């Protein structure tokens, strides 16, 4: 399927690891020049040379940002334009909350909210008038299922997952018109470096081991199977696409079943 | 129908006026103890000598308190307790964002979360130790609609609707075996202060009447009619009651039918 | 709270035991009189004399009816009117590799049950309720299940949608883990059990048809004025708990 | 992106126009060979020859059927099997006061439609698909059409649980308005209707049928192995303007 992305350029934030490097791989393998970010140089330089030395047809340009805070988000996106003049594409990507409610403070919902939360909002407002002056561009956030049904160990994650569930909405609504479509994906259980540090933290809090809470996930995945980060990102790309014109303003899961399994 | 209420004690937020005000009457009329509040001084002695007058058999006490604020909500919970001792009923009513996204900047969004959304999470905080030590409770938030389907002039309070619902079923799921029920009211368009309010402010931005926008409301509302504050109170004293004893984490619309016409 | 019920005239399918029955009761107990109805005979029977006991100043009729039969539910819904003359609340409650062995006529068979059932009725009654500006609808809501009863909340959408403007309010209620006599036989048929299912409630605890009722009642009521189209999980948390 | 659909045998289900004709040209150019089928002879042989002179290499098997009538669909799936001896795409694609004027009979007919329609199909292809370990199906989804429609996408999650150890993937996708003979047919029966529909869509504008088609194709490829149970609207955002 011939995707439309030659030539286009791709903002993937939190890229030197996990599903966010698999999506720049995969849009770098359909033609687009890339922008990378992450807040360790030395794993961002490691993606960086990875990414470079697999297609080095395509134009690679990795900074060093961390896209929670708003002086870097938006010289994130400055040097982007510098570099490229404009940026069509734009994967929000970056961690969520950390790993009883009456024991969260203000200062923890409020870190919560300076977070992932505002990060994604605060992106996304830095690139809508870049994709609305060209009439295309493509957003899509990635989320995380806890949004829709959420998990006893997620709970701050829940609450700025429907959030930004709901933004994702609203913002595809007023966009739509310019041809700038915006959804996003919500993961279930797909096998990156941070799934499996939650692996150990649990594995301890239980008394268990990573073994023994990776077979409890799985026997709750009708897939039986964790996602690999490949097959996370082909719908990511997919909705990068000019193939995806007509889809705006939903949240997909990719979950091996598992939200049909609630 | 005898709802169990007599002699329990309830802390009606922002209830000098609107739905919170017709609450608190109605939770004085089934022989509950209030607690009542609001930030402008002489529109809650108003409100305090109207309830006072009404239900002269029943304790009230009124507090000037912005529970927006953590000092401000700290000090309601804490001059309530030095009140009555306990507090059974706790019902999180309190103003939502200000009437294009890439418009709204980090201050703005930050002004929203530090409202409305944690200051229903700050006083359900406040509140559960005091409910789950007594192994009673009841947490009735009021949401909005917009928080399952956003508005285009209400983009900021879905954000926060959606969050607020999300974190309704998460604190619910922990309090449940202490018989610490927690749900949420959406209202539709309910005849209050605001309400009018909107309609004036919308007047003039369209360059037409209150009249006309009313006129085009009732076309949406499948009832043909606004709902009254004594009908939403109707719910919300429902699920204040030892009735409701099974019904928690769940999110019930009010609106004369505006969910069944999406 | 002031229900405004008295003299409302209730039918209630499915209430010669649990929950119709006990949400029979609490209509009673709110001045309703009753149309109650079940295909038991002997179990009609025993319920009938024990609400005309316990609410002597109610009028209680029982009519004998599968409310999964089209002649039956007519019947049962022209001799509620020739009682009353008028029918103000209706309540539907009745009873609901292995998928692709389910064959065209078991899948039929399932349609023609409650699926039908309450389409049928709701039919039945729309033209009276709308007759008196004034109605209440309420519906008790494996694969075949699932499929039905995703059905049904549509349904009840739909039909809020159009019978809105006349005051006839249809909302939907989906029951947890609710004390019945199929519950205690569907133990039974499979505490022990019941301690793993007690497990999966956040509240700890199964619930009473009474706690149902409540809600049911409450929804049927002149206090649910403004509340239609909807459906309310009273399920101890179950829903909280994906 | 390649698809993985080399040599794939797609059933694709009311294929001699519209949506499932462009879904039939858009797996064959992915490399699929297919089976089409319609009721329309004739229309189902204009489809037939555009599709095998676009795709000459690619095989075409065309049946016409009736997928709403058991005997059709069974000889359908039967004679598929004969050709190519695997099925492994099946995409369901089949046409779909006032309420209480809705017949038993009314109910009854439309359940047998689409509703048992899909039921039925999906039961059909479902042992051959989990013996190959590999499968997709993609379902194409006033009062009778939303409650058939709630039916199917809990179908869909049901069908998807229960399949999903064997890699038989099963989803469903909801169409906005797309530019289809229905559509064209379904204006002048009722631009200037067109102008009030495209004030409702954000996009402001209706969709095409190579633009639903795509999300299909993806859906029914080996790059859409983690996705199961659920259902996507494709709609320009309709569903994000409530
Ligand atoms: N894996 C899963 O199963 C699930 C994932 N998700 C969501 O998916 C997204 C990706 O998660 P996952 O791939 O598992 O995470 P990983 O931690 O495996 O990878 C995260 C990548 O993003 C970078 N990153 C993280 N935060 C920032 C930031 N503020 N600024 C810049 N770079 C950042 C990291 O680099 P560095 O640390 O150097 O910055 C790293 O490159 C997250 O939004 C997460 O909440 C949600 C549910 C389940
Ligand atoms: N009316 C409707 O149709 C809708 C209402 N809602 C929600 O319902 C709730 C009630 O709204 P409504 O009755 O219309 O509002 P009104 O403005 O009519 O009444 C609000 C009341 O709460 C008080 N109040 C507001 N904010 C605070 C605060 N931070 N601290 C203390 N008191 C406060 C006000 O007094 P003072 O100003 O003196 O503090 C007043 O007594 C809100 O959460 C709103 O978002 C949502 C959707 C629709
Ligand atoms: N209990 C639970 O936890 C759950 C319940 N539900 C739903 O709740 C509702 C009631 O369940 P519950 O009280 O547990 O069931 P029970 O079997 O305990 O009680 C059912 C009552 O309805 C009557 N009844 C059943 N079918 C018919 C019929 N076709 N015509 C007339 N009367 C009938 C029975 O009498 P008779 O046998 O004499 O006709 C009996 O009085 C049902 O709609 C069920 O599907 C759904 C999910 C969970
Ligand atoms: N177009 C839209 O915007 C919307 C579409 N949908 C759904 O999308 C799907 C396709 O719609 P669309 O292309 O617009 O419809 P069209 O009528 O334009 O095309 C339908 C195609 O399916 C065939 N067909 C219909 N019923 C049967 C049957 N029982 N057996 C065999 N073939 C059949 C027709 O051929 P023949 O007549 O020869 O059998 C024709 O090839 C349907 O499932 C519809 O319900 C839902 C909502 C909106």
């Amino acid at each position: 399927m011939d995707l439309g992305l030659k030539d286009k350029v791709a903002l993937i934030t939190g890229s030197s690891a996990g599903i966010g490097f698999t999506i720049a791989e995969k849009l770098a393998e359909e033609g687009c020049h890339l922008i990378i970010c992450g807040r360790n140089s030395q794993r961002l330089e490691q993606a960086y040379q990875s990414l470079a030395q697999a297609y080095p047809a395509q134009q690679i340009l990795r900074l060093v940002a961390d896209v929670h805070q708003a002086q870097d988000s938006e010289q994130l996106i400055q040097d982007s334009l510098n570099q490229y003049g404009k940026i069509d594409i734009l994967v929000n990507n970056s961690e969520g909350a950390n790993f009883l409610i009456e024991n969260l403070s203000d200062e923890d919902w409020l870190n919560v909210f300076q977070g992932k939360l505002i990060g994604y909002i605060r992106l996304t407002n830095l690139v809508l008038p870049i994709m609305k002056k060209q009439h295309w561009g493509r957003i899509v956030n990635i989320i995380g299922t806890s949004g829709k049904e959420p998990s006893p160990r997620l709970v701050k994650s829940g609450v700025v997952n429907a959030a930004l569930m709901n933004f994702t909405k609203s913002v595809a609504r007023q966009t739509a018109p310019y041809n700038v479509l915006i959804n996003s994906v919500n993961p279930g259980v797909i096998d990156t470096p941070r799934h499996r540090e939650y692996l150990e933290i649990y594995a301890k809090k239980e008394g268990t081991t990573p073994d023994l809470i990776r077979e409890r996930i799985l026997k709750t995945i009708p897939m039986n199977r964790i996602g690999t980060t490949e097959e996370f990102a082909n719908l990511v790309v997919f909705l990068a696409s000019e193939c995806a014109s007509y889809i705006t303003g939903i949240t997909i899961p990719l979950d091996g079943g598992l939200s049909s399994s609630a």
